[PDB]
RNA sequence: AUUUUUG
């Protein structure tokens, strides 16, 4: 079964996620909405949690700011989105297609809401105060304008088809009648800062009640009759739990609300640092609340929570899903207030994937949001067991490499040229090399030390073209540019080539360097004596990989796959040149194998540890291709990404499973057997 | 208030 590590739920949106009974959850993320099946219908083992990422609403060209399902029986498949691209779209989630849309707003849309009473009414609000009422299924629209203020949220009454509550940036809360040109029926005064959330009481009559949540740290309950406040709940200041959190990153309160139709005398809200509270409205003056996951530790959110969406499953479980700045989507069991499960998300390109050969299945992911992920992919009760590492990172993690033998030892490299060393078994900050790369760290590799270094050294390749040799025990010490050793050993006069890739042979006897001009150079230990130059690519080399040493034939370990900014992949066999061990280098100009098919640059190639000469490649053409390299046969093509692939890694235990990562902020785990397409698009 | 003209 495939898996998806999706883009992070968007931040600072009053309503950018929702859920329908059954059930289905949708959350805005970047330019799309992701769909997640929850409950019995997810078809999961009694061990693992019952959810699956099943869909994507694709079409917006800019940030999705709002999302809302229809909650009319028989039309749960319909939903609406707003976007910074200026449009409001109506979607059918069954087909994942646009039913109809409008571009009536001329200013940045703030939010929108599907009317609970009128089947085809979608009400949206923008930054200038303009409200549009949209009856999509009769082609109708009405503009309303109340106050010249920035709308933060709005919520149609669940009881009265004409009444809509609007909350503004300055704290104004109004209840308007859209049949009366938007006339203000109630002007609710009391809040001193942004309204983040408006929830109507699910029960009519006291009239009706409604609750507003504000950045001013108050939740206010109002009487819809007497147009005045009848209850003020102030958030409790609580001791920070769980997350050892980066203090510097700025973050103020987001106070969102959930008023359960299940239990009208309870009210759920967010709190400082992403805690969730269940308020007891009967004990108003005592300000009684119960903390979510107050018993368990490390289960609560670590940063502010933006959206809360109730979901009753068909086996009558009362769930509540929470989105958060901490990039976890959490599912809460209302009956127990415990976190049933957590779905991690990515806030940047997935630049890098590396499987530990020490802890099988431990998959490190280098992400553009400055956090290293470690996914225990073989966790039994959890398909998304992921730990985050943020200390000493900050920038985009563009390169990763596990140590060959030492548990928890993970090298990483960043977009600002930094090279660091993590002990993921600890929570101590990483050691950072004192020597920086001028540009992005594109590759990291462990290998035998070479002079003047004084059992394995760390090699790093940066975008400026230098390969550094670091002493993992002396990271604060100096790192050596191996170009000096190359130069001396090979007596070179002219300027050395710009190195763009480094890859050590599995035995650690041979080092291959890819260069910017397309050439690949083959050096042998201990002095990096050049024994061979390969001239095949004529653009920058992005990736090089040596076949493993446990195939049916030992000779296979001399197979070397390579990808560059051209779409064609080559395989070279260095048995002859390496065994002959020449005193002057050989120039190779003919490929041992030639793999054609992709239509864009190659970012990563990897050999299956389960087969002989089986290669997977990742390309900017948006696909990962699995080849029988020996036969030059294109076996299967994965097209699940919507962006350009940046990395790929074979599962260590499952010959059918591969992981890939792209600039769509997604990591996919997919099955070669579920892939019917044989080759890239042509 | 993160969401990359960027291997």
């Amino acid at each position: 079964e495939p898996r998806t590590l999706p883009p992070s739920p968007n931040w600072y949106c009053a309503r950018c996620s929702d859920a329908v009974p059954g059930g289905l959850f949708g959350f805005a993320a970047r330019t799309s909405v992701f769909l997640v099946r929850v409950g019995p219908g997810a078809g999961e083992s009694p061990g693992t949690p019952p959810f699956r990422v099943i869909g994507e609403l694709v079409g917006h060209t800019e940030r999705v700011s709002g999302f809302t399902f229809s909650h009319h029986p028989g039309q749960y498949n319909l939903c609406a989105t707003s976007s910074d691209d200026g449009t409001v779209k109506i979607w059918d989630v069954e087909t994942k297609t646009v039913v109809t849309e409008h571009a009536l707003h001329q200013h940045t849309i703030s939010t929108l809401h599907w009317s609970p009473r009128v089947k085809d009414l979608i009400v949206s609000g923008d930054e200038k105060g303009v409200v549009f009422c949209y009856w999509f299924n009769r082609n109708d629209s009405q503009h309303l304008f109340i106050e010249p203020r920035t709308i933060f949220c709005l919520t149609c009454s669940p009881h009265h088809e004409d009444l809509v509550a609007i909350g503004y940036k300055d704290g104004i809360v109004v209840i308007i009648d859209i049949s009366k040109k938007g006339e203000v029926i109630h002007r609710l005064r009391g809040h001193d800062d942004e309204i983040h959330s408006i929830a109507w009481c699910p029960l009519p009559g006291e009239g009706c009640y409604l609750a507003t949540g504000s950045k001013d740290q108050t939740i206010r309950i109002w009487s819809c009759s007497r147009g005045r406040g009848v209850m003020i709940l102030k958030l409790p200041f609580l001791k920070r739990r769980g997350g050892g959190i980066d203090p510097t990153v700025k973050e103020r309160l987001w106070l969102t609300l959930h008023w359960p139709s299940n239990q009208p005398t309870q009210l759920v809200s967010s709190c400082f640092g992403g805690e969730l509270l269940q308020w007891d409205l009967t004990q108003s003056w005592r300000r009684k609340y119960t903390l979510f996951s107050a018993s368990s530790e490390g289960q609560n959110h670590s940063r502010i929570v933006f959206n809360l969406c109730p979901l009753q499953t068909e086996d009558d479980k009362q769930l509540l899903l929470s989105t958060s700045m901490d990039r976890d989507v959490k599912c809460w069991d209302i009956a127990t207030l415990e976190c049933s499960w957590t779905l991690p998300s990515l806030g940047g390109f997935a630049y890098s994937l590396a499987f530990s050969s020490v802890d099988i299945g431990s998959l490190a992911i280098g992400v553009g949001d400055g956090m290293i992920r470690v996914w225990n992919t073989l966790s039994i009760k959890n398909n998304y067991d992921v730990k985050n590492f943020w200390q000493g990172v900050k920038s985009k993690v563009t390169a990763l490499c596990w140590h060959p033998t030492k548990e928890g030892c993970l090298a990483f490299g960043t977009d600002d040229g930094k090279v660091g060393l993590y002990d993921t078994y600890s929570n101590k900050p990483p050691q950072i090399s004192s020597t920086y790369h001028k540009k992005t760290v594109y590759t990291l590799a462990w290998g035998p030390p070479v002079p003047p270094m004084s059992s394995l050294a760390l090699y790093s390749c940066g975008g400026e073209g230098i390969v550094l040799q670091h002493n993992p025990w002396k990271l604060s010490g100096e790192a050596f540019d191996i170009n000096k050793l190359i130069r001396d050993t090979n007596s070179i006069k002219y300027k050395l080539p710009v190195h763009t890739e480094i890859s050590w042979k599995a035995d650690g006897k041979i080092m291959a360097l890819g260069n910017e001009d397309g050439s690949i150079e083959i050096f042998q230990i201990p002095n990096l004596k050049l024994i061979c130059t390969i001239q095949q690519h004529h653009k920058l080399v992005n990736t090089i990989s040596w076949h493993h040493e446990h195939g049916s034939q030992p000779e296979l370990s001399y197979l070397m796959a390579s990808g560059s900014n051209n779409a064609v992949i080559y395989v070279h066999n260095l048995k002859t040149v390496i065994e002959s061990s020449p005193e002057s280098p050989v120039t190779i100009t003919e490929p041992y194998r030639t793999l054609s098919g992709h239509t864009a640059k190659i970012t990563s190639v990897a050999w299956s540890p389960h087969h002989d000469g089986r290669l997977v490649s990742a390309s900017y053409d948006g696909t990962a291709q699995v080849w029988d390299a020996l036969r030059e046969e294109p076996l299967c093509n994965f097209r699940g990404h919507r962006g350009r692939l940046l990395c790929v890694a074979w599962s260590p235990l499952d010959p059918d499973c591969i992981y890939s990562g792209a600039d769509d902020f997604c990591v996919h785990k997919w099955l070669t057997s579920m892939q019917d397409h044989s080759r890239p698009p042509q």
